[PDB]
């Protein structure tokens, strides 16, 4: 774990006006940027926030200019962060989710959590798409835990960055021996249908999105996509899942079931109306 | 098949329909004040208009112990961007729905000579501020796809144009694959599938949706790719459990609907990497240009 690099309010200015400016522009100008934080003192800046990979100057026929690099958009949401007591120290990257980076974090007490970065996306797809798809998660994170989910508890978020409750646990790919895989295999299947039943389906349902700890008990930590279950194709998608973790214990620990769930079967019950709901009162902030 | 022209609508009601759309962008919901600002008609009958565009189901009022205010609705949404296409020559007539895709609706439609295209609109975001920008990100995504897969050779319809969540394309002739219960030839049109994954790999794509609901068969048996939301890059860190889910989903649709199966199936380790600027590059190319374009970062 290192402790975040210490910035001027100046340099700290510049950052987050090449932010602002590539909202709605792929390169930002040093003008623009001038024009936006208030310039051959701006010039020096730049400068040195180039040296220090926070941002990139990049140049096209029809315009040139700075960018934000993922470095730079990270240390944005990290003081951020830093700055509401929530993080303090990141540690290093253990792993990734389908649009994510994922690492460990820790507060002022040195109580660990884990933090998930998320990259989707042009420079203005990037920008926006990231915090769309961390603000997502964190969202559909609260109404999954408050329905009692096995998803890990939401303590943060800002920007791309979400800061979550720290599993003890590993994915279920790196796992190659099991009490009673009879036992996984039905947690797993289990969790489907009641995904199912508040109207869900993962779309992405397999071993690098599912955990499990000591007690060999799943936690779901990636939803990047999920599909509702009012859409006309919502039988392939749900099959498609079912079929995909009873692909992986074939293989990985040799077992079969013919016990497999339908979708037809399933019935309903709300978690999409409360993440949405989320999701709106995290827009009103940004 | 039944084509029927856009209603006619007034250059103040489109207007204050335009400035909705605008409002959207800054405020889940719209108040009314600020859509006169962005209108701004001459002589003031804003409130008229909005009730007239409330009737006809264009946009919704909404009041709530926080905020007030209106929205643009599917129908309004879609109406902007047919009337839009409509001014600009492209399609003058929308027919009847005829399918879906991941994230859109698709209609034919018809320009002024009776020729039929394709029609797909786009809907994502259920916020309506990431409804408004997903959209017409999914579009924007489609048609710069199209265009990049197209001029390759790969088997997808050819992009005519687009607007907003609309995109508009080439009308194949044919059906999706799940309604196709005879095949003259199953071993063939399995293999021109299988292909076409190899294809997408060798260009540094994965499906990731790769299924028979979005695959279309022509009189001649041919296989046309009709949606691909959300690809996956062949770079991905489990770029491989992407590639091998796809070409499972493909085996699994022979065997149950053909009773076909085969072991020359494609392997991820096989694939190959042509020049750096690929599909992937074109497409960002054309994305960013159609970004610059677009009507949210200008004056009405
Ligand atoms: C929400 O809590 C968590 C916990 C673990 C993970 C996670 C996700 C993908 C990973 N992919 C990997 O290839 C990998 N290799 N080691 N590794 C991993 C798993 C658990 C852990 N620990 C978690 C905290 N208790 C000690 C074990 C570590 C660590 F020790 F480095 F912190 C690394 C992962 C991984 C973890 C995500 N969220
Ligand atoms: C890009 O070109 C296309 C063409 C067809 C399609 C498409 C996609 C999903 C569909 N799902 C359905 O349940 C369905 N039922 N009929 N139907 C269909 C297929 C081909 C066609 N035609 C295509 C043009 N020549 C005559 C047949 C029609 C039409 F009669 F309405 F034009 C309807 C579809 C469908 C088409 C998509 N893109």
């Amino acid at each position: 774990v290192a402790k975040l690099r210490y910035m001027s309010r100046d340099d700290f200015r510049v950052l987050t006006a090449v932010e602002m400016g590539m909202k709605n522009h792929e390169i930002v100008p040093g003008s623009l940027i001038a024009s936006i934080a208030s310039h051959g003192g701006c010039n020096k800046v730049l400068r040195e926030l180039v040296k220090h990979k926070l941002i990139a100057w990049e140049r096209t026929k029809t315009v040139q200019g700075y960018r934000l690099t993922n470095a730079g958009y990270d240390y944005l949401a990290l003081k951020t962060l830093s700055s509401r007591q929530v993080v303090e120290s990141v540690g290093n990257q253990m792993g990734v989710g389908k649009e994510s980076d994922i690492y460990i974090v820790a507060n002022e007490e040195g109580q660990q959590f884990a933090l998930k970065l998320h990259r989707l996306g042009h420079n203005v797809s990037w920008l926006y798409l990231s915090r769309l798809s961390a603000m997502k998660e964190f969202a559909y994170m609260k109404a999954l835990y408050e329905r009692k989910f096995p998803v890990p508890k939401p303590i943060d978020y800002n920007r791309h960055a979400v800061v979550m409750e720290l599993i003890n646990g590993y994915p279920l790919c790196q796992i190659h021996h099991v009490e009673d895989p009879a036992s996984v295999y039905d947690e797993a299947m289990e969790l489907i249908v009641k995904l199912a039943n508040h109207g869900l389906i993962h779309g992405d349902f397999n071993e690098f999105n599912l955990i499990l700890d000591e007690s060999d008990h799943i936690t779901m930590i990636d939803f990047p996509q999920m599909v509702s279950t009012s859409h006309p194709n919502a039988e392939w998608y749900f099959d498609r899942d079912v079929k995909c973790i009873k692909d992986f214990f074939m293989k990985r620990f040799s077992y079969e079931s013919e016990l497999f769930p339908t979708f037809k079967d399933i019935r309903r019950e709300d978690v999409e109306v409360s993440a949405s709901g989320y999701t709106k009162e995290m827009q009103a902030d940004d």
